[PDB]
């Protein structure tokens, strides 16, 4: 079957009891053992369940594992590694995943490498003999850079690594990491996956039943675990996010073609223009596009008088919502960097970023532009 | 006030906007901001808020973290410290808390001290210089040992240490480490608060400002948050907690009193009894009783047998329900320990815990003694 | 086994398929049939049918009925009837089932006629040939006039009556009119049995196997059925629901002595003074009070200021919340009425109502003294 | 703005208090009042407010109303007559509808006339003195005849009738029968609206002022309200309303066209056929089809081979999912009917239903072919 009935069809989330059509919400904390050999030493909650098979389906893994935030998730599968062990990372990574690995796991004696893995090259001239993990974004935020999965997950191999990376902005509706080799695939499901910025959670699927044991482990040590309610929310969102991810799809390509033809608009950001670099390696490993998009426009006074003339794009820093949204990176995410290394990482005052919604195409591209042309 | 009318009217719980008696629910990812200053670099849920709110009241703090299991709360406390530091627990403690240190933090190079805490001059003696956390369960699981919480605050001060007491058997309803000096304050509010079986959730309150901001720095790096929906239920099963824990302390003093005059039954631990160590302290620092007791029976088949006669106590592991629950140590929480090591710390194989709720007295008094009868 | 017992083990709360201890939540509208004749011609959702067995445990019922609101239960009930049909109502009956009976089914030929039940004697004379049903509040609303139950039964199965008892002010944990005799006992669920001012419903419970046949009939044709969600916090509610009425009746004595001494205080109405009107019928249905007392200060302005004057009692027209509940009938309820057809009712402009909740009692009885001091 | 845009950003769903990008859930059944003056004499739900907007603003109503499921929506607007009122409905009306008014509501003396809408002069002929209300589903169910709404409203102006139209079938996506003259529109929102299988909801638009002055009384009045969580849930799902009804369409065709071409295939029943009665008038009162569709097999036994042959189409009643269902209405909604009069109106053995889902449209045409092509 099409990639839309699996979404539909795929994992356990009909009731087997009832014959209930959706997953029942099981706000519970405890189960009922039948006699007291069955409580050896979480206890499975089927609603999360649900969702945890849903994720495995989707990135054709055998095992998945919901966690409270996209935080969480990666915050576990950090602690896959001791003190004195070595994670490469891409070095444009920011945010969530740069302050957990930099601000509290280097306090546990985790080593961060930060490597340009558009090059993977790059990776193996990083590689020490304490290096564990590979860790990869692509496409990374805000500037989109590409990463060639295939050949990183050879690498990773070959050296004895963890391979994760970090597929939130592609979904699986359009990457697989999982199919080219990689050992972890990870989410935050706030975006795209839950799609109606309702829910915050973390997604991890696996095929390693090794690693899946040590995941289970530090979860139910930890226990940065999702609730009922939102797992229930988490399924119900991912029903659509073939329809979803096809109409932010379609805007995209349009929109790309009115900023690369507009004045007001100097570099576009996208893996889907041909001179993006790695454009070859995309679309090798993946067959559709993020909703995420970044721009040039000419100063900070510019990009706020975009947003200001904007109907339908919203100021918010997330992405993934139903909502069109637009923000500006050296103003918001990327604000404490000192402007002169903004600008020497791309960051320019000028830099705008659009995450792609649902509203029509039509709208979107006319919306955007006429703003820009209050330029 | 008195403590019932604070449960009921302390902390902001109601909604300012509409006057809603109850807290709404804020299922939801993202708040928008009126302009792009706003934006500087989790945002707070307001339904989060409210318990954190809460639980700050009833324990007298001025912060309160809401975490998405105990675990999650234990884990963040801990995550304060980095490698090389060292803590200090009471020696009897297990489960959760004894899985989380010596199998993950470990691996991060925090070490951990197991000590007498019955004895606060043994604290003393096992302050090392590397010694930062002080963290103590009073009473313990299953045998129910009280510690000095006013000495052990008064040790920490001087030594410099966080000091840290898991308060989830007394409550906040009974017992207040924030008042006698405690730096940190924490509960699995799966069990008495949430009070239905039906929250998996953890709650930390402190005073101090520097403590709490970095607990709000790791709380956001790592994402072990608690859900909207969770944190309703929360606060709601909150709200009857001075009535639950006034019904559990009747049947505990009866059913105490009972199990005292039967043949079939040997030792007694619950803090009330006076011949029980330390009673006098854990009168000075709390004003009632746990709902947890344990008692030993002759074998494990009288246990069996026990567990089997009973109309109204159930099988299972929790505690802090509306319903009365029975287990087995040896057989469950502590069958992993080899059975001389259990002996030899207390855990005979004739050794039931049960937990409190809220039926009627003379209901759980009979059937108890009913089922003791029985051998 | 004794009530507070009941209320934990009694109906079926439990999940047979998993051993879940709470009842699972079906957001669910759709269960799938193995096979093509399951589909003859609601599909009963199982967080309903729990809580449909709740109340019919607690009412000693046959068969539960769960509505989306206390005035959805009373316009089902009264769907039993046809055009033409009679109806016997107390004659102090307001609010929601006098609009609903006066402003809509009038409008469909069905006959209202109001009795002072106070006199079952009144009830004989009322009776036509055209009466169908006898539908009693007791105790009523404002001024809690109490009805002889047990009698009434008698006079509506010797006329070929169906009896219906508004069970609301005592609840099930005090008063069991299917025990008495009547065919149909109803609920605003939202009152008491939720207890937390967070659930809109209605309960009917019954014996009758053909009236609840009608019943079903009606729910399942007319659509006014309770969601999930709102099934599932009414069971949890009614877990507390014999802690908080024996709070509430604790406070309700005090305070009724208080009042009766209070110089500020005039009238006080409530069934356990022995000079109400009926009390010795009250303490032989019920074997406890309900938390609604009325009572008259000297004229609106002193209403006023004792709302103004009270710091644990708030201003608020519903009942049964943990929190304590104040109003002025003459302003808020019957404030349409005429005055003088008020005054010539009982409704002075300084009657007071209020609700007890579950606060602390010392700090209800003094809180309306020190207000009723200040006049 | 176009029409995927307004289900984004149409309607009141943010928080003006927060910032909330979703509407909170208000579950709670209380407001305080600032001042007694306040409480003159249900209060509105922000929730299920925000739902009511939605509607409102999807039918070009100004009024919308939210009830516990279609069936009460549809008892509420009939409860606008009175006894002795006479409303002319299309003759093929069964299921909740023709139940609850033929079983419930004649016995309050609203009498029923069913008139074939397909020509509208039969609903000038049946016109009584006594009749008020004009009640069409378009299409109707499960042979999809179609009914001039334009001059079934202007026949309701002239004789001085309230119009209503059932607008399940077709959503506010594609046919807004208020902007054709109709006085009230309303849907089963458990269908297409909340799209998931997982709300029971019932939804009433309008633009007349008094005549929602009067849907306010009898809602107050008989209390089938949807609650605070379905709600919230129906909004969700409102929001990909658009991309479901397109998907579902862009299916439509296709399955059409390969029904219209199979040989075990005979009659095919879809407003999308030129030949079915009254096209012409679909077109121009819609601009899209509902993914309804019915066509006969040669006999039941082949009917239900094919159910057992489809991999994708799922038995089941109901429509509007995210999953393509598939239902023989002589054996499920009609098999109560007599057999001679089936056959007499179109409901032969042979007669299929399907409900159109999301899935991938390559392959719900291949399944019910490779099905199809078994017989
Ligand atoms: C790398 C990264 N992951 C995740 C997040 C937030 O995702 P979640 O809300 O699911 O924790 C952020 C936000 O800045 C981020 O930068
Ligand atoms: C010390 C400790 N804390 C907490 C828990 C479980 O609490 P929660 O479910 O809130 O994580 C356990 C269970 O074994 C435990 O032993
Ligand atoms: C007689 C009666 N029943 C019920 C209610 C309200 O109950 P519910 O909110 O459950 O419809 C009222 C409110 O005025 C009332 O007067
Ligand atoms: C005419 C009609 N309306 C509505 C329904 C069911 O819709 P709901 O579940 O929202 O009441 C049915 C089901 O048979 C029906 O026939
Ligand atoms: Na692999
Ligand atoms: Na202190
Ligand atoms: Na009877
Ligand atoms: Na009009």
């Amino acid at each position: 079957s099409n990639k839309k009935t699996k979404l539909i069809h795929g994992g356990h989330t009909t009731d087997d009891y009832t014959g209930a059509v959706t997953t029942p919400i099981y706000q519970t904390s405890t189960y009922l053992q039948d006699d007291i050999g069955d409580l050896r030493q979480r206890t499975a909650n089927p609603t999360r369940s649900s969702v945890e098979s849903v994720i495995a389906t989707l990135e054709n893994g055998k095992h998945g594992f919901a966690f409270s935030s996209g935080v969480a998730a990666i915050s576990a599968v950090v602690m896959l590694l001791d003190k004195g062990d070595h994670i490469i990372l891409n070095s444009d990574v920011y945010g969530g995943t740069y302050r957990a690995l930099t601000k509290v796991f280097t306090r546990f004696g985790i080593e961060v490498d930060f490597v340009d893995t558009t090059h993977t090259d790059s990776i193996v001239q990083a590689i020490r003999p304490t290096t564990k993990m590979l860790f990869i974004e692509t496409p990374s935020n805000p500037l989109l850079r590409v990463t060639d999965i295939k050949k990183s997950a050879e690498i990773a191999k070959e050296h004895g690594l963890i391979s994760v990376v970090d597929n939130t902005f592609m979904t699986p509706y359009y990457q697989n990491p999982l199919d080219l080799g990689i050992d972890i695939v990870l989410h935050s499901a706030t975006k795209y996956l839950g799609g109606h910025s309702d829910v915050v959670a973390g997604l991890v699927a696996t095929s390693d039943d090794k690693l899946a044991e040590r995941l289970a482990f530090i979860s139910n040590s930890t226990g940065g675990i999702l609730g009922p309610q939102d797992s229930y929310l988490l399924v119900r969102g991912i029903k659509t996010l073939g329809l979803r991810m096809e109409q932010i799809n379609r805007s995209v390509i349009e929109i790309i073609k009115m900023l690369q033809a507009h004045p007001a608009v100097q570099q576009v950001f996208h893996p889907s223009i041909e001179s993006h670099l790695n454009h070859d390696v995309h679309m090798a490993q993946a067959d559709g596009h993020t909703g995420v998009i970044a721009f040039e426009v000419k100063n900070t006074e510019s990009a706020k008088q975009l947003i200001k003339a904007t109907s339908y794009y919203t100021l918010a820093e997330s992405l993934g919502a139903v909502e069109s949204l637009i923000s500006v990176p050296a103003l918001m995410t990327h604000a404490s960097i000192p402007a002169d290394i903004r600008a020497k990482e791309g960051i320019t005052d000028g830099l705008v970023r659009i995450s792609v919604g649902i509203e029509d195409t039509e709208d979107l591209v006319d919306d955007l532009k006429q703003a820009l042309d209050t330029l």
